[PDB]
C-alpha cells in the first residue's frame, strides 16, 4: 500500500543517492527526501510518494 | 483560495472554541486544530481545510 511504497521508496532513493559523492548531492534532492520523511512521519504516505517523485527528478 | 480559507477557518474555529470553558475543550478538538496549523505551516492549505472539518465535527 502507500505506506509500504513510501518506506520502500525512501530506501530506494537513498540507496541511489548514497552512491553519489556527498559533496555533490543537490540541496533540492536532500530537501525532497526530508519532505518525504516528514510526511511519512505524519502518516501522509501518499504525500511522501509525491515528494519521492520530486526527489527522483532531482537526481543528477 | 485554500490559503485564505485555511487561515480564515483556523480563526473561525478558534473564535468558536474560545467561547468554551477551557477545561471543557475536547482533546480531539485541540489536536485537530494543531494538525490544521501544522499543515498550514507546511503550505498544505488543502489539508488544513480537511483538518478544520474534523475540528468542527469535534465541537461540543
Ligand atoms: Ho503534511
Amino acid at each position: 500500500d502507500d505506506k509500504a511504497a513510501c518506506a520502500d521508496g525512501i530506501a530506494a532513493v537513498k540507496a541511489r543517492v548514497e552512491k553519489l559523492a556527498p559533496e555533490a548531492v543537490p540541496q533540492k534532492l536532500k530537501r525532497a527526501l526530508k519532505i518525504a520523511e516528514r510526511e511519512q512521519g505524519e502518516g501522509e504516505f501518499d504525500e511522501c510518494l509525491e515528494a519521492l517523485d520530486d526527489a527522483k527528478r532531482a537526481l543528477p
